[PDB]
């Protein structure tokens, strides 16, 4: 239909969660051009500041409208708006850490609204995670397709360590629409390209950036 | 003088979100750490009726009650008074995974339990969303230390109806609260745990669980 | 190089899935810096194979990568002394490959050897019951581990009806000679692709292209 | 009448490749079926010296020598005079992957295996490679039906050099030769192996394991 999605989108963003025992509340205003597949965020965290973990394995769970889509590729994203939809993660590092998350998609006129909801288990001690040794989050290429009758990604990630080491994670969100009939895309990619473009000291300020295209790989791309 | 006494009550209350819909049950148990052995009658209070299988957070439903022989160090029974907390993840063969948590703490006979629990990418047609589980066959968890923490690993199974099986790998992290507690050996801890009774819905529940610690064979 | 831009090649392949052996010989061309070479397979031995021929197809040279100036080409830097993989495919239900290639190349002419085993194919699987219809596109991720080149890879089978059957792959890659120049991190874009085969798959004609690049916000 | 004796001898050989390097190791022993036991000699033939870990092939060298109870159906007895075959994947925590074959038979009061073995992609840097394992620590493989073929999942661990764990998920599946033999339900197998001597190489060594069935808590 007509999806209330205009190219400047404002992006209000409500993030809590626990790692390793430790809550945190994170918020962030943001603004983005879902046509483009581009945006950036300001977080802020609100509570259980300064995180002892890794900011890093929070940015993902910091919304796939903002992927740009060829028209040969159906957007099951955009046409799920104006009533919206949402999607469950499960994170698997390679260190028998897991973090699964929720996110849930409103939109009340020229902005989106996040209800995400993040919990990370068995992250060991001298790890990456808790050591905080990430440097970023290689760019990437989410699998898409259906399963069990739902729109599922997966990806194959990888942090950049200190040293210039990686640090594996496995990944799989599942995107449920809120309103009936939105079609089912046939198996595509998406690439993105996530990125913390500031930060203070202990991480309590952020500013993020994402970048994402739809494409149906080679090779036509 | 001991913090453990031969006769324990269980309080605990669970909240948790499975699939996106939110839950908080609580139980009324009692245990006798020494043997093992524990029961808990579990009334859910907001929820119900849930729409996945109850078993899948039945072992998220406290290893003091397991049967520790001599030669075994009982990190355990070692954590108390002060208490431990444990994190769990479980992975479903269809995707499903899960992630809980529990703090206990003592008070006199009775141990405290906070848990959590949540769970993500489980199907709409497997065995949870459409409840289709019987009960957790027993099972055997491995014991061991990984950067300076106790840690479980279990290869469980969900015996389904029409017999088929449904897989679950565990991974639990223990951590006492207190400084100093002793670092077990590896081991292996025998389990059984059980759903006596439920009313239709399971709103209401019944569980048992037995555990018993040992070194495997040839020594058992 | 002495990798000319249009390479002939020489494939032997010798399996055993679920207890089923096979050998597969494959002679084919190719356009190494476009990245691109197909290829015309034969099962000289164990056919018509019980199972998917698709699972055998990744396992049919990176060295036919497009590769941009500003990122190291290790498989052709490997040359013309050569290199050599393990590969492993953990499918959803438990079905497990591993693969090992030598690939060699003297004069205009690439050779690989190679061996691929599978275990734990369910009766009535997907890979059994012959339901995949392609690979899907992918797109491998090369960094370091150790030492060694790794790409691994998040692949799905297309299946009748249009669902789909999950694997991912591991990759490890070791150039012949010593000190040959470690990549930086790095993905290959990927489509492999039958483009026709006989009945029973005893005869195959395959394709594959494959292009690095950065990644976004670059690619 | 029964095929199987309580004293059998075992010949086994084995043909294999971890991490490029080709070998092939024979091997000569006994045991007793009904006990659960069973102990071999292990000569290199090729490949040796070898470069990694010998633990790792250790369980690639027949459930037959498993202590089963009259109240647990067994599977691998039942399959004799015919005999049965296995695959295994052994699915390293760094990485390395294994997958194995054997089909079992017998000639007289002999056991005949062909053994298959491929490890790929073991870090150059790890305990295998590096060859700091000691032990398998013992293990409960756990026994249950996918797709009508009897399948063993076990959460394996590997004593490594100063005292840390190397982690091994494993998946068996068993298949008789022979049509109708009738599969067990849910089970567990207690198992420990050992190498029990070797030479400083390990082109010779001489293997050792128990198995034994049953039914888990509170019935063992």
């Amino acid at each position: 239909h007509m999806s209330a999605i205009k190219p400047d989108m404002k992006i209000n963003l409500r993030m809590e969660g626990n790692v390793n025992g430790h809550h945190f509340v994170i918020d962030g205003d943001g603004t983005g051009k879902p046509f483009e597949g581009k945006q950036s965020m300001d977080l802020e965290v609100k509570e259980g500041g300064p995180l002892p973990f890794a900011f890093d394995i929070l940015t993902t769970a910091f919304n796939r409208v903002f992927a740009e889509y060829p028209d040969h590729i159906q957007d099951y994203f955009k046409q799920s708006f104006p009533k919206g939809y949402s999607w469950e993660r499960s994170l698997t590092f390679e260190d028998g850490g897991i973090c699964i998350a929720r996110n849930d998609i409103t939109m009340e006129g020229d902005t989106f609204y996040n209800k995400v909801r993040f919990h990370g288990v068995n992250f060991p001690a001298n790890g990456p995670v808790m050591q905080k040794k990430t440097l970023k989050w290689e760019p990437s290429t989410e699998k898409m397709y259906v399963r069990d009758g739902v729109l599922t990604g997966d990806i194959t990630m990888a942090l950049l360590l200190e040293g210039n080491a990686h640090y594996r994670c496995d990944s799989r969100t599942t995107y449920k629409a809120k309103e009936k009939g939105v079609k089912l895309p046939g198996y595509h990619l998406v690439d993105h390209c996530i990125e913390i473009l500031s930060h203070d000291k202990d991480y309590n300020k952020v500013k993020l950036y994402e970048h994402a295209v739809a494409h149906s790989g080679l090779p036509d791309n």
